[PDB]
């Protein structure tokens, strides 16, 4: 399922996790970025306490610092009153992610861990204040912007977590991590996004990625290139192939993973017809891509069991009946296999 069109097991991210492995009390994070398959976060979380059962609990990663409609973290419920803006109907100054949440004077927002460690984790925090020198608090203490513009505040606190505001700012992904090391897994994923659609995004975005620290960044789109009946093929081949020498050039030591679209039906009717006209074609597109950008490919379509498997799995209870979403279940049986590929992969190292 996993074709390795660069070289992993010499890589500097393998040589990263295998000591992570061992216990070198690093953090090794994995940053898959995506549409609504990922802003689900079932898939993804799936992975999180998969990964981090064989490596270790990293901590919950990136996290909205919002609730955000539509979309959902697993890993941690929100209490407050900023409010979400995504790129997908919008536009902004948003940051890597297309995801802002404007606090307003006075605001105020808790996060608080799905499950626990109650001791105190690293924090990391997209922000920009309205104006240069400003402040917030976070559990009581302050936090200060230096200068102004998109910046990422760095500090320290335990779950639950108390982010006030006394007067606006505008706050991104939100970085939670256990300080004795491990995996984190985050997830930033807009409902039908594409992936050139990264130019709804701020300039410095690339930037924003070298921020995050991702050692292994997860490309999982297709889905709603493969729904474009005039899409050019060519054209968006350029732009997946730019888009990851960007990656390369601001993560230069981080592992590539492109995820080829799943199986997806323009309608459930009759041994799974139909699949879009054009699913087939970004489907090539994206292993081509993978090659040439020396990345990982993994194929979902295949996963799933090859051409005529929608409708199985929507007869399975795995997929929703629009046959283009997948049910918890399904996702969390995709998640799987990926993560036997992973751990096959690493363990081949």
């Amino acid at each position: 399922l996993l074709t390795d069109y660069g070289n992993a097991s010499a890589s500097p991210w393998m040589k990263k996790l295998q000591s992570v492995a061992q216990g070198s009390g690093e953090t090794f994070r994995i940053l898959q970025i995506g549409d609504s398959h990922t802003a689900g976060d079932f898939f993804t979380d799936s992975l999180r306490k998969r990964l981090q059962k064989t490596w270790g609990d990293g901590g919950i990663g990136w996290v909205y610092p919002a609730n955000v409609k539509g979309q959902r973290m697993a890993a941690v419920r929100h209490n407050g009153n900023w409010q979400s803006l995504t790129s997908r109907n919008n536009t902004g100054d948003f940051p890597l992610g297309g995801i802002l949440a404007h606090t307003g004077s006075g605001g105020s927002m808790t996060l608080t861990a799905s499950d626990g460690i109650a001791s105190k984790q690293r924090v990391s925090l997209f922000a920009k204040p309205l104006l240069a020198e400003q402040t917030l608090t976070v559990n009581g203490n302050t936090v200060s912007a230096n200068g102004g513009g998109w910046q990422v505040l760095d500090t320290g606190a335990a779950l639950p977590l108390t982010i006030h505001t006394e007067m606006p700012w505008d706050i991104g992904f939100i970085n939670i991590e256990n300080p004795a090391g491990g995996i984190t897994v985050s997830a930033m994923g807009i409902n039908g996004a594409q992936l050139t659609q990264w130019s709804k995004w701020r300039a410095d975005r690339m930037n924003d990625l070298a921020q995050t620290g991702a050692d292994l960044v997860i490309l999982s789109y297709g889905t709603n290139e493969a729904f474009n009946n005039n899409i050019d093929i060519a054209d968006t081949e350029q732009k997946w192939l730019d888009t990851v020498r960007q990656i390369r050039d601001s993560l230069p030591a981080a592992g590539i993973l492109i995820i080829g679209a799943p199986e997806s039906l323009k309608n459930t009717l009759g041994v799974c017809g139909t699949r879009p006209v054009r699913l087939t074609e970004v489907q090539q597109m994206q292993r081509r891509v993978a090659r040439q950008g020396q990345t990982m490919f993994w194929s979902w379509q295949n996963a799933m069991g090859g051409i005529c498997s929608m409708k199985n799995w929507l007869n399975q209870g795995w997929a929703a009946k629009d046959g283009v979403h997948f049910s918890a279940k399904g996702y969390r049986r995709a998640a799987e296999m990926l993560a036997d590929s992973l751990e096959e992969l690493v363990r081949s190292a």
